[PDB]
Parts: structure tokens; sequence; C-alpha cells
């Protein structure tokens, strides 16, 4: 009936006028947050990098579930104008709505984010856990193939019948080896199957070259094939030798 | 007194045949690596590349270990055909010394670089862990500084002596954290200085920039301003409220 229902009404008018500060500002914070969270920036990354990401992406999801009172805060405001009856509800719970509808799908969008994140860390991560693999069982390999083409290479000394017939031996008790030694080197050339696949997965643009191994996998079987080749050579020439401690 | 004694001297001969293979082999396999270990290629590196080098130096230290027998296997060869007088003797330990002493100098090298790697590696794991914290610390207080620049800025509404009497009172447990939050504040800007340092330590041309956090300590502080400067602001309305309430 006037003045005590005009201070009632003007309350209304100054919570509104609460309304639209707080409003303002949300709106104001997330200003291009969606473009900032539909963003590509970690498809070529590498698994240093994206780690970073997802430490950042921790201290956006920390602003985001604080920020998550001041949007019920917005919505308790705009929920009384309506009960009350403000004159223009309509409008405050329009832009109340459009704040709320906004926020579900930062939500999503945030939480999409992270997994986009945390697949690209364990497809990274998976492909340096193989690369290591190749490489720690890769170094003791290409090593054996040395130590065996120098052998297989080194010329002999012997003028007896019986030297000559422990190094036939020695090297008789090496050949046992040609095959299981394969079938390491079978596996070698599996986990370097398992990488190419797992990188040929995702993005294919990224490199393949092991960082922790300079003795690729081709030139690993360069070496395996001289290996096989020089085993002949040599049975021959330890024959010939025999055939002369037998034959003086 | 002839032949006997002739097989004898031709044994010498294929000896010293036994010893130029091996030497020339070692020799070819030891070109260029001592150029390779003096090489400076880490000093820009960072804390995962670096980790790459180690992983090759092991594969680098496993073949060096291995030719260690060919090293004494030379040595060997050219002990005897002094002893036994080979008439090419002091050539061959010509040859076989200008070995060995370059092995010695493999050792060092290789030694050394190992070294000037686990110590970039703490240089640089070191700054990681820094950069860390700088963050993590970082991230909590960025919020509390908006979450008080939002708050010492929201406008009140009260219409009793009560009302604007226990905000007054919230208000007034908050700043009792003003100077403990400062303490806060204080160790942050420390966690950057530690960083900066170390890094000025050694190369002064990598990057400060913290790959972890966005929020930067320069804006960090800006932040803290307006909180200390808001403050005050808060004050006077606060007081004029008051002398309003008690003033009606």
């Amino acid at each position: 009936g006037s003045s005590n229902e005009i201070r009632r009404l003007e309350r209304l008018e100054h919570l509104a006028e609460k309304f639209r500060q707080k409003a303002s500002t949300h709106e104001t914070w997330a200003y291009g947050k969606e473009q900032i969270l539909l963003q590509k920036d970690y498809e070529s990354a590498s698994l240093t990098e994206v780690r970073a990401l997802l430490r950042k992406h921790e201290a956006f999801e920390s602003d985001l579930a604080a920020h998550q009172d001041r949007v019920e805060q917005i919505a308790a405001i705009a929920q009384e104008l309506n009960e009350l009856d403000y004159h223009d509800a309509v409008n405050v719970n329009d832009r109340c709505q459009k704040i709320c509808d906004q926020w579900d799908r930062l939500g999503t969008l945030t939480q999409k984010r992270r997994e986009a994140l945390e697949r690209m860390e364990k497809l990274l991560e998976t492909i340096d856990q193989l690369h290591l693999e190749f490489a720690k069982r890769a170094a003791p390999f290409n090593n054996w193939m040395e130590g065996a083409m120098e052998d297989l290479q080194d010329m002999f000394i012997v003028h007896s019948i019986e030297e000559i017939q422990s190094l036939i031996t020695a090297h008789e008790q090496f050949k046992a080896t040609l095959p299981e030694a394969d079938g390491e080197r079978q596996s070698i050339m599996a986990i370097q199957n398992e990488v190419e696949k797992v990188i040929q997965s995702y993005n294919i643009r990224i490199s393949s070259s092991n960082p922790y191994s300079t003795v690729t996998m081709d030139e690993l079987r360069t070496k395996w094939d001289k290996v096989k080749q020089l085993v002949p050579i040599r049975d021959q020439s330890l024959q010939e030798e025999l055939a002369r401690q037998h034959a003086n």
C-alpha cells in the first residue's frame, strides 16, 4: 500500500542489480573458454608435452569447480525474482538459463578434453615403453653379432691335429646358438612392429625412429645376414685345416 | 738350423699377420669415436633428450666393455712377438702401444661424457621439480585471489542493523588471512627464484616460462595488488552501511 510495500519492491530491484553484477562477471570469465576446450593441440604433442597439459588442465578444472558456487548463486537469485514476480523476471530468468546451459556444456567439454588427454598420454606412454624395450634388447644383440662377425673371421693358427680340433668344436658349440639367437632376433623384430603399429593406429605423421637406440632394425638385420653368410665360409676353412693336420 | 727352425720362424710371421688383422679391425672401430665423445650436444637438451643420451651412452659403454678383450689380445700377441724377438717387433709394438694409449683415453672421455650427462640430467630434473611446485601451489593461490577479488566487490543487500553486522564480521575474519596468505604469496615468489637461479647457473639461454603453469608470477602479483587495494574500498562501503542501519 506504498512505502512499506515500496521498500519491498525496491529490494527486488536491488536483488536483480545484484543479479546483473554476478551474471556479468561469470559471463566474462566463461568467454572463449569453450573454444579453448574444443581446441586440438595434442595430436602432435609428445609424452612430455601432453603431461604438461593434464597439469594445466587440472588448473582449469580447479578454476571451474570454484565457480560452480557463483553459478548456483546466480540461479538462486533468478529463482527468487521469479517467485516474487519481479517485473523483468522473464529476462533475468533467460540470462540465468543461458548461463546454466553453458555451464553444463563446459562440464561436458571439460570432461572430454581430459579423456582425449588421458588417452593420448597412454598412446604416447605405450609407444615410449615399446621403444625402450626395442633398444634394451637390441643393444646386447648388436653386440653378439659383432662379437660373432669378428670371431667367424678370425685367422686361426694351428700346427697340430689337436688344436684345430678344439676350434672345430668351440665353433660347433656356437652354431647351436644360431637358432635360439634367431629366436631373439625374431622378437626384437616383433617389438619393432608393435611400435610402428600403435603409432600407425592414431596419427600416422609421427616419427618412428627410436630416440633411445641408434642401431636401427634395418641395419640390425643386415648384420644378421653377414653372421649367417660367414658361418659357411668358416666351415670350409676349418675343414681344410683338418685336411692338413691329418695330412701331415 | 733350418726347417724345424724355419717353421718356428714362420709361426711368428703368421702371428703378426694375426696381429695386423685384429689391429686393423679395432682401429677402424675406434675411428671418430673420440670426436663423438668430445661432442657437446647436451647443453641445450631437455630433461627428456638428455635421458635419451644416457640410454644411448649405455649402448656405447656396452660396445666398449666388449672390445676390452680385443685390446688385451692385441697386446698379448705384440707381447709374444717382442719376447720371441720377431724381426719387425718395434713396429708391431708401436702399433699396439698407439692402440692401448687410445684405449685409455676412450676410457677417460667416456667416463667424462657420462658425468657431464648425469649432471645435466640433475640440473634439468631439478629445474623441472621446481617448476612443478611453483604451478602446484600457484594454482590454488590464483583461485583464492579470484575468490577474493570477486568477494570484496560483491554488492551487499542489507535492511537491518544485524545483517550488515555479520558481513562486517565475516569480512573481518577474512583479513586475518591477508597476512598468512601473504606468507604463501612470499613462498611462491621464492620457488620462482630458486628456478630462474638454477637455470641461470648453467646455460642462461634456456627458457624460464613454466610449461606446467599458465599463471605467471608477474600476473600473480598483479592480482595480489588488487586484492590489497580492494580491502580498503570494502571497509568504507561496509562502514557507510552501518552508518545507515543505526541511522534508521
